C-alpha cells in the first residue's frame, strides 16, 4: 500500500531512514523483546534512541540493581532503558552516544563518543566509550571501564560508597566527573552536603544540577 513502512524497528535510526520524521515513542524490538523508547528524530540528523533522560524529577532514580538492569520510568518522560537492554542493543554493531544538557538559564550542550558499549552482567555491564567530541566537554571518559556501581553494589574506585552519597546508578570512579543519574533538583543551585546533582563536570560544574539531560544512541556507520 501507499502508507509509510511501520515498525516494531531494530533501532530509531531505521525508523528515521523509512521517514519517520516526527519525535515521540517507538516500538524497538531489542532482543526477543519489543520496549518502548523515545527516539530524537531531527537533532544531528535524527534517528537517536535515547536510553536516558531528565526532565522534571518525576521518577526516582535512586533505586535498585534490579530496576537499574530492567529498566524504569516511562518513555514519554524520565527514564532509564536498563543495562540489559542497552547491552543488548550495543552488543550488535558499533555505536556513538550523544549526551544532551540543558542548564537552567537554557544554554545547551553536546557531548558525543564515537564508540559505545557495555559488557554484559558478569562483568558488572562495565563501560565503554569511543573518541571523544563536542562542546560540553568530556566528563564522562574518567568512568571509561569502571562497573557500574548501586548503592548496595560498591564497585567503584572510592574508599566510601559514591551512589550513597550521589544518589545514582552510575560508573562511579572517585567519584565523578558527571552524575547524570543523581538528584534532579528544582533548580541549578542547591542545598546538600554532598554533590548530588545532575551535573556534567565541564558544563556548569560538579555543584550545578542541570535542567535537562539525555543519553542517546545510534549506530555508528564509518
Ligand atoms: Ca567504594
Amino acid at each position: 500500500s501507499m502508507t509509510k513502512p511501520v515498525g516494531p524497528w531494530q533501532d530509531c535510526a531505521e525508523a528515521r531512514q523509512a521517514g519517520h520524521e516526527q519525535s515521540g515513542v517507538y516500538e524497538l524490538r531489542v532482543g526477543r523483546h519489543v520496549v518502548s523508547v523515545w527516539c530524537e528524530q531531527q537533532l544531528e540528523g535524527g534517528g537517536w534512541t535515547v536510553i536516558q533522560r531528565r526532565q522534571d524529577g518525576s521518577v526516582n532514580f535512586f533505586t535498585t540493581w534490579q530496576h537499574y538492569k530492567a529498566g524504569f520510568g516511562r518513555p514519554d518522560g524520565e527514564y532509564w532503558l536498563g543495562l540489559e537492554p542497552v547491552y543488548q542493543l550495543t552488543s550488535r554493531g558499533d555505536h556513538e552516544l550523544l549526551v544532551l544538557l540543558e542548564d537552567w538559564g537554557g544554554r545547551g550542550a553536546r557531548a558525543h563518543y564515537d564508540g559505545f558499549s557495555l559488557e554484559p552482567e558478569s562483568d558488572h555491564y562495565r563501560l565503554r566509550l569511543g573518541q571523544y567530541h563536542g562542546d560540553a566537554g568530556d566528563s564522562l571518559s574518567w568512568h571509561n571501564d569502571k562497573p557500574f556501581s548501586t548503592v548496595d553494589r560498591d564497585r567503584d574506585s572510592y574508599s566510601g560508597n559514591c551512589a550513597l552519597y550521589q544518589r545514582g546508578g552510575w560508573w562511579y570512579h572517585a567519584c565523578a566527573h558527571s552524575n547524570l543519574n543523581g538528584v534532579w533538583h528544582h533548580g541549578g543551585h542547591y542545598r546538600s552536603r554532598y554533590q548530588d546533582g545532575v551535573y556534567w563536570a565541564e558544563f556548569r560544574g560538579g555543584a550545578y544540577s542541570l535542567r535537562k539531560a539525555a543519553m542517546l544512541i545510534r549506530p555508528l556507520k564509518l
